[PDB]
């Protein structure tokens, strides 16, 4: 009962996610944060990483160790210890302090991808985790679109995440199949060319954007309030950090993308789209990996009374998202064993803020648990 | 598809309840924060309040439009108009400006109680709430001693809403059936001695405490981490207003009921007591019917890593409660039509936050929202 | 003992400001949110409007009072009652849903400038305020550079308030003396140009940028750690509302006036630049007039303990400047009366968050406050 | 340039005092925290502790360097590392698991003081620092009746740091000169009692309260306000942490002291009584030494307009004194070396939150700094 994972961009979440497992497999840390923790058949120990790729030529080369120490300082050995490997660019550190270096480089992106795909059968990953850097994206909507941008050689068209789930789909055919888990806002299991180049070819996909921070949190109290009948009048929602992921995108790749980054969550819980301010997280060095937040709701109750909500918090970001892959990548060989191609909602609802497909919504994410928990074989909480 | 309504105890939030439905059956407002909104069968127009008791000697003998008025100044007349009655006190008010009286200064509780039901039988009401002042109680347990507490004339023994739910069991056997809402924190609905008499008196009983206020935010939060397995340790909650209520009781008397007024929400809802501190409202005159609540969480993520929660608010007191009240008293009809005697912890589970009988518990209370609409014979919401 | 005033934008601050104004004259209500209230020897009923200049073409023309009401509508008449006229629009306005007129539409800045001083030695007043909509600037430094621009008719290189001030230093030479206060953001006391223009001209300049808002509250935080020698990590500010004039200025404006609109308040107080995050006040509609703010700062105490603070606000924008106004236009008055041509950093300290000239900084607002009370006749407060 | 001082109450602020110090004279950190750093002619090597007192038997004969590290773990040895010596008990401790020891034990009040007096003779302080657990105290106000207490041994009329103070004056009259600095509530400074006393015996006193937590920020907020003529309706402060010290009242001494522990900073700062709610640190153990904060005040602008502010804080309780006394033990040999025998209120105002002598009040802490500066012989900060 095994599940073997390659990580796609080995910074904070991966390396956090790695160091998280092996303290969970050596038995230093309790799976706190780990939402279903020792209740699935796959156990810590079951998780072997088998591969890490990056772009940055300062990671190339060197042992998963030494870059995960860089992080996590306590870390001074790992079970299964990968030489990070060389991926693909396109544009998603341009903007950022980063040498970087990528297959497509010296050969086209088919040519890059087939070299992914003969790369991966012989580290025989069940599942490709993807946290690199967040993309200025533009889904497709029809497959026969993204075959062509892939066939043309069309890098200005295409991000990185959206090469490396066409390259899964490639090598989960060739493997007999694979799993993709999709933590980042790109779309792809709310791409409708993805999910059915992955349905085509024996992947399963999981996402999109990894369900932490701040929305998560504001999409509680609105689900609180639209039960209570309570008419929203606004929503604010500010979020801060100190990772250097939140400066990847100029104001023109975060133009480019708005149509599809903008959130849904207020709509989506209380079925009217209540006036909202709810942006990506902006940058403040010294905060490090500890998000500052800040939520305030105004909403009428009875009586024409007003009342009011302000949320403050200080919340790890890595640590949050590298909990959920523990569980992500042990459902992602579950929904494999399963043949379960395609994309999953039942999982997809409760660990992503935008759950894929593209005809799903959110929903309160207690009512997500509940059914995941049905989907994974598990008896309900409550 | 009428309910016929009784009021016990004509202060804020019994005012807030008439003014309000004024409103609601005069289209004046939307039905914001009434839960249920016009998804029953029984409209708002429907509900009428045949009668209101008090032992304020400045509110005996006023038409309810009145004492209304004080509390909401726009409220210049009402569809129903009943003049307020008096009732009985026992300890009720001894802390508070106000000169009492009651049935009890002339009588025996056993006579007092016997008196009422004769006054009820003639304003024939369906529906029984509750909202006098909160009381220092002593649950009984065994019917026995409740019934020998009254026949004893015990009334150092007893509170007014113990008496009052007695002559609701007796009123209830004499019509044929009745309901008795009780949304103050005095075990009714947790009071197996009280849920027995209900049973075999054609006595529909909801309790206890109504959920407002902090405490609810608190354990929405609660219900989240425990979903995402975050160890929670310590929970802070304040919570402060200025009704004249909040004085009610002495240390002395808040030291007889802390046994039993203290939350389980914490462990209902996580499994296990995390240190907490959660406490009866404190007074600050100024801030009148708009609550300020603050709460503070800590726990432990991934990794090891340790986040933090801090929630304020300002929250108007007696309009929260208001609203549950309009479909509380119509679920009451429905539970009094279909013969639910007893307690009925479908509706508990969700309008109380010490939902009766004393075997059931607290749950998330989307859940019990979602239960609560089946049991109402209602689609779910999600 | 009389102070004659011209206001340039009839606004939400300008409205509020005459409003109360009416309603203090008229003892309504208590100067509260006026810092020297009734201490000068200038009172609320010497305070004449003489004038109001805006661009909209829905309030040319109309009565003051008929503007006033759509901000207030309570008021229903005023004491002085002009009818609003026609200003010089420049950019001003050309990023909302206005339709703007001005002078320059029919002639050169050069002859706009002289009909403006034509209809101020008419109005004659003491004091011109400008409340005009936030402009994309960018300073002069030397006076030559503001003297050509007016000359060559450039009106891509001026905005509204640089072509207002150069208007008041012409008015003030013709009539022996008038005062400018500018309390919008852009460069006028904290541009050399304009200082010079003024001493030269028989003009007072009180800038830049009213002290009201979130950051105010953060410098104050600020100076009570700097005594207690608390290391300042980092600094988050937000605020967000619901006024139009934040959406004034393009993403470019933004980025051609930053170098000029960025805070100094931190290095100010602290003496080193600690990280901050300070930036315009963001836009959500339902908020109004009342901004939503929160704060975090996180500090280094004894010890090596590290401490956190996080302030969350709801205040109301126009009032906070309007009540300022009071003051500013009597103490221009005494400005004036004393001949302080030029700019009057004492007074700037303590009413503005850019205190000018630009050889000034901002200090402690209590230090401020008890050097401006020195400087207008007054004993200190404690 | 040296001072010798002795500890009375060997806990949390002790400790943190001696190991903040001890990293201090190593240079192992900076002076963070401690408001005059090295502007004093002091410096933190010239800081010698020659004692320290307590009544817990399981510190009583431990070393210094023993205790401390129970608190502060990197603590592994100290410079001057004095055994812990036997105080007086009284009451202190009555409340609280510990295994109390006292010289009056064995002896009368009269007795216990000559015999501290011959043992501190012996150590030669120059400072006495009262760090010990808070007490139901009642003034004296009249020395006669201080002096009556000890000579009849009126154990139950007494507290520890009554007594101590009093031995105190009579090391100082022995010793040619002392100074007490006393950061507990109970009075010293504010009783005319002790100041004579003091005055008589060649004693310095700083007092009373040290001035940390949550009060001072809500009195920078007030201070704030006052300034801008905003008429403050209510203020509410919450404040809980995790020591022990936190439980050492009954709910009888509480209500026994109240008269004396009430805080005035609210008229002291504002000059009206705004309707307030400022209480005791209530008690939730896994907060341990970091305190959560709450503040909510709301406060009327101009033009009727109502603001409201909430302040939330994690702020290390012990760290924040400890700081504090680093500068109050240098600033007390300098009041000693100046002969200014009594209470020195440019001193309290600045560092105490209930500023001896009782004729004396709170002031805005700007203010009081610049004056403390001033005393000090430093020139003003800004
Ligand atoms: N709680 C969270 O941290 C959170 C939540 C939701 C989503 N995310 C998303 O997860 C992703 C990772 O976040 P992070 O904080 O670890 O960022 P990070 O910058 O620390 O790490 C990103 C890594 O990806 C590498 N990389 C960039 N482009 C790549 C490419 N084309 N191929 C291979 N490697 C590449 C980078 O060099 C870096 O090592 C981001 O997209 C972020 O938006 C994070
Ligand atoms: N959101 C909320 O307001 C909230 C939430 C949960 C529970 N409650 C509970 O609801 C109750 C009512 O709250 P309120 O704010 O309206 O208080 P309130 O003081 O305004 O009104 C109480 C009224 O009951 C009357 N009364 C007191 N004892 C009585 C007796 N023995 N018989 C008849 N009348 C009596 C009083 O004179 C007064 O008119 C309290 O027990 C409170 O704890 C309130
Ligand atoms: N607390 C505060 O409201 C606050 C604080 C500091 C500074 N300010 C500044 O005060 C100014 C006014 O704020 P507001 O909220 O009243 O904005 P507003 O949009 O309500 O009012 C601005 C008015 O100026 C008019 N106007 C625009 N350009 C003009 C021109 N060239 N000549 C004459 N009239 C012109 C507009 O038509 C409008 O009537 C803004 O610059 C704002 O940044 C406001
Ligand atoms: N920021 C702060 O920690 C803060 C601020 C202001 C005031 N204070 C006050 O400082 C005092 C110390 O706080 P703490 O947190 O260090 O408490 P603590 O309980 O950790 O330490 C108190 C110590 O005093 C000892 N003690 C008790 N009675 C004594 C007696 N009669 N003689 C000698 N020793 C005695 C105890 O055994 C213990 O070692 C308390 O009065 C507290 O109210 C603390
Ligand atoms: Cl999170
Ligand atoms: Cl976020
Ligand atoms: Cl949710
Ligand atoms: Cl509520
Ligand atoms: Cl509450
Ligand atoms: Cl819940
Ligand atoms: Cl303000
Ligand atoms: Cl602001
Ligand atoms: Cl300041
Ligand atoms: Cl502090
Ligand atoms: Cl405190
Ligand atoms: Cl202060
Ligand atoms: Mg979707
Ligand atoms: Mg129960
Ligand atoms: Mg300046
Ligand atoms: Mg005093």
């Amino acid at each position: 009962h095994m599940v073997k994972v390659l990580i796609l961009g080995q910074g904070y979440v991966a390396s956090t996610f790695v160091a998280g497992l092996e303290k969970l497999r050596k038995g230093e840390i309790e799976p706190y944060g780990v939402p279903l923790a020792r209740e699935l058949p796959i156990g810590f120990e079951d998780i072997k990483i088998v591969g890490s790729y990056d772009v940055d030529r300062a990671k190339i080369g060197k042992k998963l160790s030494e870059v995960v120490k860089q992080y996590w300082n306590d870390v001074d050995s790992l079970t299964s210890d990968p030489e990070i490997r060389k991926g693909v660019h396109l544009g998603s550190v341009r903007n950022l302090p980063i040498e970087a270096e990528g297959l497509e480089d010296s050969m086209t992106l088919k040519e890059a991808v087939d070299t992914l795909v003969k790369e991966w059968t012989e580290l025989d990953p069940d599942v490709i985790v993807n946290t690199c850097t967040t993309e200025a994206f533009v889904p497709f909507g029809n497959k026969e679109d993204l075959l062509k941008a892939i066939e043309n050689n069309d890098k200005e068209r295409l991000t990185a995440t959206q090469v490396y789930a066409y390259a899964a789909a490639l090598y989960a055919n060739k493997r007999g199949g694979a799993a993709f888990v999709n933590v980042i806002p790109t779309f792809i299991a709310n791409d409708p060319a993805f999910v059915e180049l992955a349905k085509e070819n024996n992947l399963v996909v999981f996402g999109d954007d990894g369900a932490t921070g701040a929305t998560p949190f504001t999409a509680d109290v609105l689900s609180h309030l639209a039960q209570r009948n309570r008419y929203v009048k606004d929503v604010a929602q500010f979020n801060i950090g100190g990772n250097m992921d939140f400066l990847a995108l100029t104001d023109d790749g975060k133009n480019k993308s708005k149509e599809f980054t903008k959130s849904s969550i207020v709509k989506d819980i209380l079925g009217y789209d209540a006036p909202h301010y709810i942006k990506p997280t902006g940058y403040l060095e010294p905060l490090g990996d500890k998000k500052f937040i800040a939520i305030h709701i105004e909403y009428v109750s009875f009586n024409g009374a007003t009342d009011e909500l302000m949320i403050n918090g200080r919340i790890n970001d890595s640590p949050a998202l590298g909990g959920l892959l523990v569980d992500l990548v042990r459902l992602g060989k579950i929904a494999l064993d399963r043949k379960e191609f395609g994309t999953v909602y039942p999982v997809n609802a409760f660990y992503m803020k935008n759950p894929g497909p593209a005809e799903e919504k959110n929903i309160p994410r207690i009512i997500a648990y509940e059914k995941m928990r049905i989907w994974a074989g598990l008896k309900p909480k409550w």
